[PDB]
């Protein structure tokens, strides 16, 4: 491919459950560039789901999938 | 939905190579930036502004 993709996943959208912990693969901080500071969790099924930084179980789930 | 949204913050340079071109679409107006993606595979983003862009997608739609 002469090209790779050069779009930014942004979030104008926070998912209210908490997400089924096994169903992630790993995380991300949008771009400071996206108008909303959020949090990026990746299914299983390479979904980009959007969270909220603010949330108690987003903050727990950035800390476990950083420690083996 | 509650999933990311695809948004672009610089337009490409150049014309893309034609015939590597499948699809094309608009990004969501939440973004900050209008813009048109090509689709390859790989999501290209592109000035709405520019010749090219809007005949691209004349041609894709016919």
């Amino acid at each position: 491919s002469p090209y790779s993709s050069d779009t930014t996943p942004c979030c104008f959208a926070y998912i209210a459950r908490p997400l089924p912990r096994a169903h992630i693969k790993e995380y991300f901080y949008t771009s400071g560039k996206c108008s909303n500071p959020a949090v990026v969790f990746v299914t299983a099924a390479n979904a980009q789901v959007c969270a909220n930084p603010e949330k108690k179980w987003v903050r727990e789930y950035i800390n476990s999938l950083e420690m083996s």
